[PDB]
């Protein structure tokens, strides 16, 4: 189910950081953080830790379908243990830091960054905080 | 216009903080932060700093009408300068702070606190941060 959604119509990319703190309930489920663009609620960036396999799957949902999965074996999550995920965007990538360590970068596929106005968090995450902050560029 | 909206379907009241950082663009416009209840996006709490008169108005839209306005004694905001406002809810009030100093408390009128699932920010505020945190 949808756990959290935010809308910032002026565009929350590039140059914004999103920090999500929480924990899972289960050791076999998953959660996801999505950045959506208008029109059409296309998913510019989907970040999906899958606890059953301890893999992070990232992708984009453009033209009504997923593209190529980018799968990461770095999995700094454990069931029921609090975590902090920070996602920051520049002109070129989304950058993911978990528990203050850099984990991965995901190259933009949706180039219309300013049309990314929505953040969505779904499935097995008990959220303690969401922060959305303008951090500038380099 | 709508500047920001957040939805937490499990209910973001009581026992949550919302911290908004930003600044106004004008010397004499206004902005508002509204907490909305489900179903219907109903205005459980409306917080409205009005820079033309330098007055804060708080109210609720309940039983089909706006209630009695609470006009705050003080107006600590300065236009065109960054501020940090926090709204924290307990069982009895919304508590509002600027620079971590309390400005006012507003007694809950909508008692269905758990149905308050949305935060909405409208009009003259250039947002630099929104933080929504469960205080537990
Ligand atoms: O690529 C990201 C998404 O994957 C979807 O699941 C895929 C699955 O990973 C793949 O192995 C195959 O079975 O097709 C599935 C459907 O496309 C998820 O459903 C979706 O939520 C994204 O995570």
């Amino acid at each position: 189910a949808l756990r959290f959604e935010a809308l910032y119509p002026e565009g929350m990319c590039p140059g914004w950081s999103v920090v999500v703190k929480g924990k899972t309930s289960s050791n076999t489920s998953m959660f996801e953080i999505n950045f959506l663009s208008h029109p059409g609620d296309q998913i510019a960036f989907h970040f999906n830790p899958r606890f059953a396999s301890s893999r992070i799957v990232c992708n984009s949902f453009l033209a009504n379908h997923w593209g190529k999965e980018e799968v990461n074996k770095t999995f700094p999550f454990e069931a029921k243990e609090p975590f902090q995920v920070e996602i920051y965007s520049d002109q070129d990538y989304f950058h993911i830091f978990i528990d203050e360590n850099k984990i991965l970068q995901y190259k933009h596929r949706q180039k219309q960054l300013s049309s990314i106005t929505k953040l969505q968090i779904l499935n097995d995450i008990e959220i303690s905080s969401v922060e959305i902050t303008k951090r500038g560029l380099y």
